[PDB]
């Protein structure tokens, strides 16, 4: 289990070492902590959230060593990178004059990971 | 009366007042999303309580404004993922930057009708 | 080959092989979801993923079952597949506004198939 | 009388009611510090901060005309605290839980709420 740490523009990519395929790394104790517009700190687990797209890779015929996350927008980590529910869902931030509000919140991705 | 209204990919999706009155007094009817995926086949999702929720969400706005625009963070026009149709286009379907990478060519379009009540 | 199926409110829904086979080689198409909200309005959604989703989860299981049954235990109500913005957790949030759609309708209607 | 922050905990199969004191609109309470936790089949603990969950719900009765004095959690199946009672992304969501063979394995899984809560207030 060797510990990481993401801060917020942060590309955030799980590599293997030995570009051996990354659906054989597993995760543990991952906590994603951000700041909403009017400051208040939030924090969620998202350890099973990262086990579950490594094991997205489990039965592919071309596994990457690799995985990156960040969605549609390719963006790097911020506020938005996972959902805490009822804080930062569709349903609360629903449009883009909401979601600017947020633009400057700040966001970090602890934990460990070990390939099995 | 209820105006029919059509948007598709790379589209900024503004619904605005003509009477530059309140959006908040907005509403929608038979409002579709259709998109494609990777393969090339066709998903459609009503969504319009979906824009029914965002117009009422300016109901108690002090200084409520005349328009809202779709978005999210990204800012992003009008794309596959503009909204979520669940097992297909969500984050646990698409849960990495390299699986979406392979979305960036999907059309998207929004039809319906709104007006002012 | 294709086979169609229907189910509505209140009913079991367990969809099984034919042979004692393997759950997780059904295949499904063209599903939808259909139920009443509390002012009677319908509402529908395409559910054949969700369903695909169902049978793929058993694909890599041991002892693998012929079946597996909707829900989290009830029958098939209006709640059985989420549509965004009209009966998710963030519009229904308690159970004295679940109680409103006590009476509501549900069906689910689609084609199931062995691979 | 105390006006600030009040705790509270339930656990599983508790029905689990907020209600102001005085029978006023329950759309006055708010929340601070929730926690849901909950174990999985394997026997592994899980929390998550359902805060705003909690007080969206309050708040979704800053409207009604005549609002109750209280809410109570549960869903269509006016289900007591369970572990499924708050959605955790990844763990106990409909994705990861989808159906009632699943669902099964849950069944002695336990759970609990903790949290503060007030009530705001207006004078004249």
């Amino acid at each position: 289990w060797s510990p990481f740490k993401y801060s917020k523009g942060n590309t955030v990519t799980f590599k293997t070492p030995d570009e051996s395929s990354i659906a054989y790394m597993r995760f543990r104790n991952c906590v994603f902590t951000f700041t909403d517009p009017k400051g208040s700190l939030h924090s969620i687990d998202v350890t099973e959230v990262l086990n579950n797209m490594a094991k997205g890779f489990r039965d592919a015929q071309n596994p990457p060593s690799s995985f990156t996350l960040g969605g549609h927008c390719q963006a790097p980590l911020n506020a938005f990178s996972f959902v805490l529910p009822g804080v930062n869902d569709r349903a609360t931030v629903a449009t883009a004059d909401e979601a600017k509000k947020w633009e400057n919140c700040d966001a970090t991705l602890t934990g460990l990971q070990r390939i099995i």
